[PDB]
């Protein structure tokens, strides 16, 4: 059972709500909403964001990838699993970033810059 052939399906829809309304718990997780497609897509383009940001990640299962940043020393570095995930109540890919090890503030202004490329949501401490 191996992908041979290649498929390329990309929707465009036009219908959802600009407003800053949500319910955020004070738990060590951040959330974030911008599906590219399937939960498969979301490991590659996942995976693309951090190449680029000079990231390495250790693929661990199937829908789980352990992203990991590297600057210069530990103080810099940060390590956090990214699960993707879909539930019926938001109905959207719910991406956690949970923070391993490093870390809060190098962790979420991380947190924030991979959403941008992922263009999602992009929540903030407010």
């Amino acid at each position: 059972m191996k992908d041979h052939l290649i498929h390329n399906v990309h929707k465009e829809e036009h219908a959802h709500a600009h407003n800053k309304d949500y319910d955020i718990p004070t738990t060590e997780n951040l959330y974030f909403q911008g599906s590219s497609g399937s939960s498969g897509d979301m490991m590659r383009e996942i995976r693309k964001v951090l190449g680029a940001n000079n990231c390495d990640y250790e693929q661990r299962e199937r829908f789980l990838l352990f992203c990991v940043h590297g600057d210069g020393h530990a103080e810099n570095l940060v390590q956090w699993e990214m699960e993707v995930c879909k539930l019926p109540r938001l109905s959207l890919n719910g991406v956690r970033f949970k923070r391993i090890s490093g870390t809060s503030i190098a962790f979420k202004n991380i947190a924030s810059k991979i959403a941008n490329e992922l263009k999602l949501s992009g929540p903030s401490s407010g």
